[PDB]
């Protein structure tokens, strides 16, 4: 496992306490076994996601500082629409508070784009993976969302360079099963966060915007992790080795017609997003009318000015290089760690994310008792770290049985925020898995105290058996 | 006209200047002869809204410092909490980015809700006036929204106390057309903004309360602008003489079952939202089952952790009479400044805008040819203040004949934004204004050089006759 | 009384609040009768200075977050340096924490300098007017101050255009006197701050450096305030009407070898001070020694990077015209509401605040029972408001007899920060003063608590006669 | 070697970058080979000083925002006084822009008050061992400076608890050469900084103060690294074993009459010195009479308001047992790094840094060729990280003798500035260090291109031989 040092210094700290093991026993008990309910000030490291709690530079804070808070016309709209003509080379921007705000602006106009030339009759969005919010939106506007990652995906200890890309045979599958006239559009996600943050080649990118071109399906590149693609992009494609990581973003950007961001991601936000369309007026009209009823007037989109201001430089700091190779080689260490003391990852680790497959840890634990949540409460019971499950527990019941949904993996997700936690954090974490090893055995597994009908990985309180 | 001097001093200050003339006559010329489209250096003191352009204190600034990015469980989540339930007396909140957030989570859910019982089949929300965000959720989930300002509202010269109140008569006959069962909501906006910002008394929002719990109907408090309806309450309402705001407050809420609210206004916010519920949890579990999706996990709600912690200082330092006596007296002043040299303005002034009626200025400008636009270019041309049109360009077309609807008011609104300029600056808005008399009687009206379907106001490129 | 309007707008506000009169007898009476010993929380509005009490900008505070902290070779020393050889054509520059920093570097340096060729055996140091600090330097290193403003500064409702200026005669008759061996230096204070911040012209500092280089002496201007002298200069020298402030600024500084700066008064700061020398590299060399053991390394000078950098940020905002306008045109206007009202002050106003002659107000009180000082305890009570004693009881005893020394002027001076307070919070001020007129008369007078053996000034504990 | 993990979590990074090899070797020609005269943008690593390069927490920076920066009665000034209170249970402070300000103010001070009584004909001052500044004070007042540090501290390789202990004979012996009317002063430096940052035991400072009240002689703690010293005692002395931090710190000070203290090493701030006296009002007044001249008024002291509040976070925030651990324990990481690779330093580590000892890594270099520069050198050229020379080229030229004065050590310091720097920045400087040994035998040694007369080592320009 190799160390790979910050390419920064601390400028500005934030305090953080291991709470007892009688806080943390009392404090889970409390929050019904479920970590999604915990307080943060029950929790010493924080990995429950990526997303918003990044560590911003001097230079974002002083950019916030002189941020304009005009109602319209901020002088920071104005520079995030070059920036993004910058490193995209799209016309066309509008801010959104967050990822699935932009989601919310852009989705309903497409299929209303698409619907108002008679099309989309059955209507479906094709993606290498949906990730939540995005499925949310696919399917609160009354459309199918259809996830085609490749199988290599699914092989978690085999080695592959490139586990996000689309599996090419099943897109050409579904278009001719559903009809091009069905397809609202294909969701390209960069990186493929829901199969472990992993990469997706340029040549995969290509070869599914080459089809939907022929088919005239519209792509968006759902970008959260753009800048981790283009890193993997540039570490494992020899036709990048020497590029630079805004040339691999600008080629990246080449195949889709539009793009949707958590700017709470790789442009190191702690809240923020983007909708920005290439060339189509029509659409970046249309989404303007929904921007102003759901997130706000046009040139803020439901942002602070200064959050447009972190945003600009945030854009720019996430493409460093020296950065990058930081931040990745960080997420690998913890994952070399945990593989080189015989706990079984996703491999190789994403760009955000270590995933630990606990049905391999726990296998006296059926299914249905949820065993990734099992090992993520004693995680937690031993040592304040907080850690969120991706398995059976967060699948659900079949709607039709109403029978606990099959799930092939049972995953525990060890999520990294940027620039905020050190090797040493990382040691602390691998060192309390592995710690548990000679624990796993007699772990027990859990049941509902309270099961809500929707969105039950967030609210349930679960009990031990 | 009276100054009130500043209960406080000033930390940091933001530069502004008056772009030369021909900078000014270029950029409205460019802007295609509509100040929406402005970027906002081209403007010297700006008075479009008062929503979000607030100048915050250092205790706010302080509150972002230390805020908890958490995901999940933020520390600032909690006080929020404990705010809203310390004010309203509410047990219940959910984060909004901003008030049309909260609208888009709530009204939603009120309407299933209303629905799920088998009622509202053709589905209303009476409000004594509702805000253009607030009409257009209404609208966009199949419902009509109605209006029932008292009629004193549409006398502008003469003085009343409460030109904000519903009419309670017209409520009564709305129940009785409609039936209970198709109400969905009554919504009690407080100040009542498109009335000109002017305060609903509390026996009416207590009467109004009694007939909606008799019929069984749910009332929402939009409390953007609630504070300056406290002010008015207890200045003009002798049962609050001696109350303090905050008594005030606290019986306000008595009658109401829930609030939204957009922070960007009274509680001195860039950004960030409210939704409050008293005490229907199932309401409660329903928004916040709409809030995942559409703003944010439900313990930050698409905000920073540093926006939730300066909407808890916000909310504090919005409720101090001092600084409501002089806010609302700083609105006041330049209302009698207009008043005194001959401008016609809704009078009594509200808490916080000044509207100017533009009809009585330009008589030889029919709306068509829009009279208030005319008088704001001109007042831009000739002072780099920028204010937005309550008037014909507004109203917008009739989609039956494509016939520009007849406004019974082309008014000027004066919007003023809190602790950001001083009484100079509303001299010299009001010595700008004054300084027109003579060009009044001059003044052409203007054509459309590019008009679109919707977003009119926002994006028309117009032309002078 | 003209107001003028501010060039910016409000960002960031503090609060403050008027003491009761219950609170302010009791704090008064804590503070022996002397305001410099009250805490500020039992101050409203606070006129003891203009030295640190500005508000920056957000590009000031923008420019502290990303400072560069670095012990040696700071990005801005090097940034502070270019400024200074912008501004004045100087080369050489030693940074240090306030003015009397500058003082305590240089003083002591230039008279080791003269006394190193066998000269400075009775020495001197010449000012149109020593500020207190200044004078204190130069009698701590064994030196005499003498000061030679124009007697024109003495006469205080007779205008003149120059109040700040040397007496070219008593110039002559100094350096006759005392010999041009014994004159260490000449110090060039501008604006000259104990003449009530009144301007020095051009052509006198031209005609004082023109004499000083026929001797041989060396030229300190002594720049606290050399924005509000090039304003000064700009409006009432037919020769520089159309210069813009930088190249008024250029021209001031070829007459003089150095300068010493309190950066707590013009350059906006809340911290910070300067030296600058033009070419003599010796001095430089010795300046820097000295900075060392006194001050810190030579290329922070006892400020943090984050001061620096805001001093350079500060340097060119307070150059500009439209602020010094404003700036001094608020002076101006509390100035001219007392004329207005016959309340006597050093007229026209100087560039900071307003001098109120107290000897004419209260006739009543000799010297020695301090009027200005009773003046001062009687507007602290009646308001809330601190100024500060610019009379005998600052002028302190004569060391010969032991009695008080003599006082010319008795004044009170009403010192403005930058920024910081609107034209309403003058209005206060005003309002206060005037409200006075009649009580004047029966003003008792002061006698010592507690009278310490120096600088009693700043410590005294006095009582009401 | 063992890692600790920070007790805390980065909020705010700052970038920095190892400039190339060609850079780094273009930028140390230029800079004449020496590292006190590069820019700090040629420096990757900074390890020239601990000493105001910090970082600070979210608690202090918001601190720095709600900041009084009155006059003259500064809130923080208040809080300041009780902390001091709180901490060392002194009664008086005064603020100093930093600690040799502090020294300024107290030293002059202490000589004149011994001289008052007819004592200090001869005067001089005792300490373990004076710091640079605080001998250079001791010297600028005619004194004398002896340092009678415990011999243990000359040898380097042999583990000693306690390094920093005054030698008692020799203070004895001192006592009774000098007399105790020419001792203007015992101070006591903790941690003893030139010793190598190793701690005085309690009751060595318990010693000192017992033998120095019996003589009558004044006692000043030399406070800048107290925390550091304090958590020794708590670690090596078996009767503060269950002690907090703060009863140790209450112990220490204890054995003082007063503190002069650097607030930019232990309470973690980037500027900022106080004074403190126990209970001698008297030495009170008389440094408050040489603050106004020499710093500022006596409430502020050179300091802005934010930065004393700043003070008031961070002398809390530097008492804490944890962080102290971490902080500590990161310095005997880098030093148990380079002893297990053979590399020679003081043993043990010190509180903030790390001294090796060049002399034998390079034999073939006389102390006149500079043998720890040309170490520190090759460090920079290789690795990019800067650190500070103690040895020849520091010490300089006998007074009398003139010829290159004789390094009885040769040694490099690694200086750590407080939460900055990862245990990965440590080990990349362990490493470019370890990786020299090979290349170290080549190394030629250094001469003078450049030589001044007093300031030589932040000065003179070099060249290899
Ligand atoms: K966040
Ligand atoms: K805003
Ligand atoms: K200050
Ligand atoms: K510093």
């Amino acid at each position: 496992a190799k160390r790979i040092v910050e390419p920064f210094r601390i400028k500005m700290v934030e305090k953080i306490r291991v709470p007892s093991r009688e806080e943390r026993e009392a404090a889970l008990k409390e929050a019904g076994y479920n970590p999604f309910l915990l307080p943060s000030s029950a929790v010493y490291i924080d990995l429950l996601t990526d997303s918003g709690t990044n560590a911003m530079s001097d230079h974002q804070w002083a950019a916030m500082i002189t941020g304009d808070e005009a109602y319209a016309g901020s002088r920071n709209y104005y520079d995030l629409k070059d920036k993004a003509k910058e490193l995209f080379n799209y016309d066309y921007i509008i801010p959104a508070h967050q990822g699935r705000g932009a989601e919310n602006i852009l989705f309903p106009v497409l299929l209303k784009y698409k619907q108002k030339e008679g099309k989309a009759k059955n209507p479906v969005f094709i993606s290498n993976f949906h990730f939540d919010t995005t499925a949310a939106h696919v399917e609160l506007n009354g459309c199918k969302a259809i996830n085609i990652v490749t199988e290599k995906a699914f092989d978690s200890e085999t080695y592959d360079d490139w586990k996000g890309d689309f599996d090419i045979k099943k897109l050409k599958e579904n278009i001719a099963q559903h009809g091009a006239d069905n397809i609202v559009a294909i969701v390209s996600t960069v990186t493929c966060n829901s199969a472990g943050g992993q990469p997706v080649s340029m040549s995969n990118l290509k070869e599914v915007y080459e089809i939907a071109k022929q088919h005239g399906i519209f792509v968006v590149m759902d970008s959260a992790r753009f800048c981790e693609n283009a890193y993997f992009i540039k570490a494992r494609d020899p036709k990048y080795k020497n590029a630079t990581i805004k040339e691999v973003i600008f080629d990246m950007y080449k195949y889709a017609d539009a793009l949707t961001m958590s700017a709470k991601k790789d442009p190191l936000l702690n809240i923020g997003g983007l909708v920005a369309i290439r060339d189509n007026e029509e659409i970046f009209t249309l989404a303007r009318q929904r921007c102003v009823p759901m997130e706000g007037f046009v040139t803020y989109g439901g942002l602070a000015g200064r959050d447009m201001a972190a945003m600009v430089q945030g854009l720019e700091e996430g493409t460093e290089e020296e950065y990058l190779h930081y931040r990745i080689g960080q997420v690998k260490y913890l994952g070399d760690r945990l593989r080189e003391a015989g706990i079984p990852i996703q491999y190789p680790t994403g760009g955000h994310a270590v995933f630990v497959d606990c049905k391999k840890l726990v296998p006296q634990i059926p299914g249905d008792q949820f065993p990734a949540q099992a090992v993520i409460n004693a995680l937690y019971l031993e040592s304040g770290v907080r850690a969120v499950e991706i398995g059976s527990f967060l699948l659900g019941r079949d709607p039709a049985t109403g029978e606990q949904k099959h799930a092939d993996m049972e995953f525990m997700r060890l999520t990294i925020a940027r620039r905020v936690y050190t090797n040493d954090h990382m040691d602390y974490i691998a060192d309390a898995l592995i710690g548990l090893k000679e624990k796993f055995a007699t772990l027990k597994g859990l049941e509902f105290e309270y099961e809500p009908p929707v969105l039950r990985h967030f609210t349930a309180r679960l009990k031990p058996i």
